[PDB]
């Protein structure tokens, strides 16, 4: 209802989220940031992307039995960031090694043969700064591709080549 | 050499902006911020908003013969900031008293009957703290309504009513 934080981040409630049940929390400041893709439906507007946020959560919650959507945060091709578990709650995105020691951000869509727009890329890099600001992220935080931590195609071939160029990226 | 940026803003190049002919600079840091509306057509998509910025810039340049779009920054219902004159360049939005000592933020639309969606309000508010971060605005900056410093409905009653509630607003 009332958000005055960085990253013009769409709040759980603005995208009609179901409430988290998650309790495990991250020991801050976190060092690792894991970039993924939903491998789900792409969305270019905030109407579409809020619905799409709902869809990802619903599947993780109703279907996979999870306490909440698995991603710390979700990025839409509308250029907005979507709050999931947020800065404090341990995510479920990178398996047991990398879930507790990292934050996971997920681009909404499959980027194997697509590239995401600059706005979405910005929204992401902005998100990371905002996290270091709030001391959620270590100043010298490191960025990993989902596929650098787990055997997956996530975050997609095209998106993966983008993030290799980032100053904070480590393979 | 200066370290990394703040905020997420749709650059001029990206919303297909004509080049600026403006040379007059503002004196950093800037004490004031004036909030207007376009009293124009609104847009809830990155795609339609990028067009509306064009249309506003266009009218300002082509019909009014201004050096650029008047406002330093524009806000889309899409939840994105759209770059105008930016931080360092005096603008054309609040007349000669106010134009030399203020940043002018317009919301793309007409907020007389409609309200702006929270993603808009979030963007604007975040932008302002970026200004502070960067040292473009003063830490003790001050937000003003357009109607507060000229005889205008702008930024519109609904929006006016809202911006009054902000922490930095001084009638």
């Amino acid at each position: 209802e009332d958000p005055p934080a960085c990253g013009s981040i769409v709040p759980r409630r603005e995208w009609r989220a179901l409430a988290s049940e998650c309790r495990e929390r991250l020991t801050r400041p976190v060092r690792y940031v894991v970039v993924s893709h939903t491998a789900g439906s792409h969305c270019d507007t905030p109407a579409s992307c809020a619905q799409q946020a709902q869809n990802v959560q619903s599947y993780h919650v109703r279907n996979l039995g999870w306490c909440d959507v698995g991603y710390n945060f979700l990025i839409g091709e509308d250029g907005l960031v979507y709050e999931g578990r947020g800065w404090n709650i341990k995510g479920a995105h990178a398996g047991p090694t990398w879930n507790p020691i990292s934050i996971g951000i997920s681009f909404m869509g499959n980027y194997m043969n697509r590239v995401p727009p600059p706005r979405a890329l910005r929204a992401a890099q902005n998100l990371l700064a905002c996290g270091v600001a709030l001391g959620a992220l270590r100043s010298n935080y490191e960025v990993k591709g989902h596929r650098d931590v787990q055997p997956t195609l996530s975050p997609g071939d095209r998106l993966y080549e983008i993030i290799q160029t980032w100053s904070h990226y480590r393979a």
